[PDB]
């Protein structure tokens, strides 16, 4: 009944304050990329069915403005690809998917929001934004109907190789949502991701989880959040590795046209008896032209513990960290949204 | 004067008996991926130039819902992507296309039409298949009109290197119509097959050849056909090695939207004096929830001779096979086609 | 305002008279592939954004219909992939872009407008044509408004990396054109080209530069213009080579719907104090069936000094060399354009 092109392209120029060189010594790296949003195009539809059951599909490709490449692994519709139905009691969808963590606790922070690439945590370590490759392959997933404003759901992410357990991934989710307040919870645990090219997890062990719960509420110009995640990498005897995540985020639209966003997070890694940590704070300026068009400026700053050093994300997880405990990241960009229904 | 676009999406979990793992024991394989029909996009168009002239293309790009990627090879247009002229004399079209086994015989079997991936013949060894890399580069390509139900045609593909016969192909076939009758032929030849990044067939030498025959009938809820093909590989000093294949399929519509299939495969190997055979039936429940979307169900069961272990095709050569003479292949899936004209 | 969905479907059949075998003695190539246009489909738009400001978008990739491959290094938008602003005062436009070369000097050419791949100079040496990767990755660009006839403008292409000038470039060109009249310069400097991933230009060091000026001329059915470019690979303590190429094209329109081209180059390459050198003759009948499609045929002559070996651009630089000083290309073929504005 409807089959609808998509994308989002988002270009800015950005600085980072330091950047290791093969040298040793920090220098600053200027690109041009995503700002905001990873760039992508799509493909979704639904068609009626009869008695409230519908036919949906989302094909969903991320790729890199800069030089035109895939990214997210690299395959064709890297972000989402899958089809399902939908009815009053609930939606089962079946592809590559984003899981419980990205449907109910991404809309919690300032990545998953209007911050983006750069307001994500220490090496996306909770996998809370996409432009990074955080979809499960092989999912099913099932989305409750709204019980007057609980939802609720999960997936299992199948390793379709002959080895159950070897590079599948399952997770669960809730949110609850009443006139501007929103409360989220997640879990999601994969097992040997990244083992192989047939499971959950492409490529890039034992067993990794991550969950969190937070809460957000928005009235008029004003809009903010809390949330908490723990990622956590154990079953390795390699010692296990956990990080938790603290964020705190407002949103205040000046004008219709004119928002400015401040995150903030803490997080803290422990490792074997030792711990690092980081702070983040970034501010973002963000002013649309239309309402298909906007163009932002923000500036990012972290500080390590004096045993590490600072990294903000970037999409890219081979940068390399700054030298010091310290590194900025300013960015001035463009995004422009389309969208073609085909009447 | 026109320029469609359109795709299909087929997801389902299939459950395999007996596939090897690493350990040497046979364990069941759960997976999440196409059934039936290989998930694909496409753009097509045809433009009137007057006198019965027209002007076609096809581009058409075949890719895994479970991960998003490309397969048939990895390329864009993996599966066709041709441009070409058409008229009351006959079609010529060139570029990468289905050879004359496709045109002429795929369309007698259940694995070319209703039953798809998991009733192809063993290892797709006549390509009958297109849940695979079975289409030819560089290839020119005639349709001759038709005459009174009779229609042949074949191709020449191109080397595209300065050794003329270094991983080329072509093929011939004929078929014949009248009233639910469907009569074809058709005879398929590859030479060094594979041998470089620019000739006619994928990477992944010698001859390798495809011919076969066959003939369907439908009428009023009810079809069914019989179908021969032989698999060669020779001129390798290896030995020869030759696969026939012998399908008889049978599809009935219960009602306007069920339709049940039935079909049996005897495929018989032979190589250097030794003989190996597989035995295969499946059945297909498919059930229409409108035009563009369809929920099936169906089990295949395959069995190999002692000296053998069986395997279903599952899209995916690389799967291990049964570590015993028996596998069964069980899929429940949906499937949903798209389409836009752009009026 | 507007999102148009086009593309160009160019297949044909070419004759190679001697390309070097492994044997080392030549031999013909035949092939299906571009003849004159390389295959690609995009998506474009704009958006009135009010005040002569509009914000525009191109998303452009390139493939070859012979097998349906990603062409251009293989990435997904390999052709052109970007996002700007345009106003009254100029364009900045950023993403993966052809550099000032492509936008003030190849329309001067045979091979950027009607000659296309076979056209090109030889090894395509100073990137006029774009059956070939001559994109530029991290590109922002300024085109000027024009001022009576005047534009001109220019790019920066980032390294995107802490080495800020290894894998960098930028180029700088203007025009003029008063009624018939063309006048084009360019000038084009890469640092490090390829030496990574994330630079301007795709792998496959030093300073590498391209600049040229010429002028075209066309009024009625008549046109041709006069092209001198110079490439140069310097600094690198490798011997400087650089390459001049002077040509002259000029294309008839026999009828409304019948075009005859003509160019001939000359091409002189030292290094070392040594010299070779290339001229190379074409010839091009193309016929328009439509608006859109058309069918060409053209014969394409190159002979090398004694110590060195002939070579016509056919879009793939890894094609071997003729063993003589000889080649000849001849290519008959087929040329779809389509495109959809989506009302
Ligand atoms: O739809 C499927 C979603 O269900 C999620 C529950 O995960 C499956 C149970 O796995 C937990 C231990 O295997
Ligand atoms: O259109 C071309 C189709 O013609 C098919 C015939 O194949 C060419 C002859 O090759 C057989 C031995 O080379
Ligand atoms: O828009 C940017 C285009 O400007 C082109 C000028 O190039 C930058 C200067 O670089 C020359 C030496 O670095
Ligand atoms: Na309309
Ligand atoms: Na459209």
């Amino acid at each position: 009944s409807s089959v609808t092109l998509y994308g989002v392209l988002d270009a800015g120029i950005t600085y980072q304050s330091n950047v290791a060189t093969p040298s040793g010594s920090g220098k600053s790296l200027w690109s041009v990329g995503a700002g905001v949003d990873q760039s992508r195009f799509g493909l979704r539809g639904s068609e009626d069915l009869g008695g409230g059951l519908k036919a949906i599909f989302t094909l969903e490709s991320g790729f890199n403005i800069g030089n035109g490449r895939f990214n997210n692994g690299g395959g064709m519709f890297n972000r989402q690809a899958f089809v399902g139905l939908s009815s009053n009691y609930g939606t089962v969808t079946l592809g590559r998917q984003y899981d419980a963590t990205q449907d109910y606790l991404s809309p919690l922070s300032a990545t998953g929001t209007w911050g983006g690439t750069y307001f994500a945590h220490p090496l996306n370590n909770d996998r809370l934004n996409t432009n990074g490759d955080v979809a499960v392959n092989n999912t099913v997933k099932f989305t409750s109907a709204n019980y007057a404003g609980l939802q609720f759901g999960g997936t299992y992410s199948f390793s379709n190789n002959s080895q159950f357990a070897n590079n599948r991934a399952y997770s669960a989710g809730a949110s609850y949502q009443f006139q501007g307040l929103k409360v989220g919870a997640a879990y999601s645990q994969a097992n040997n991701a990244g083992a192989n090219t047939t499971g959950a997890t492409d490529p890039l062990q034992g067993r990794s989880r991550v969950y969190g719960a937070g809460a957000s509420y928005a009235y008029g110009p004003l809009q903010g959040g809390l949330l908490w995640t723990q990622s956590r990498l154990d079953n390795l005897g390699a010692p296990t590795i956990r990080a938790d995540n603290y964020e705190a985020n407002v949103k205040y639209n000046l004008t219709p046209a004119l928002g400015l966003g401040v995150a903030y997070t803490y997080t803290n890694a422990k490792a074997n008896g030792e711990s690092t940590h980081w702070n983040q704070v970034g501010v973002q300026a963000d002013y649309a032209l239309s309402k298909r068009t906007d163009v932002y400026a923000q500036a990012v700053y972290q500080r390590s513990s004096k045993n590490a050093n600072a990294s903000i994300y970037n999409g890219d997880l081979s940068t390399p960290f700054s030298t010091s405990i310290n590194q900025t990241a300013a960015t001035v960009g463009l995004r422009h949204r389309f969208h073609h229904h085909h009447h």
